[PDB]
């Protein structure tokens, strides 16, 4: 819903940490192995 996707691969949350921040987003969630942004 809230999440935002991007052209990201992930093993888990803290992957997406520094490219979400750098996307201008808040963290990010590792879902079915990509990143999803919470903006």
């Amino acid at each position: 819903g809230s999440g935002v996707p991007i052209n990201v691969k992930c093993r888990g949350s803290r992957d997406c940490l520094d490219p979400c921040k750098k996307a201008g987003m808040r963290f990010g969630k590792c879902i079915n192995s990509k990143c999803h942004c919470t903006p």
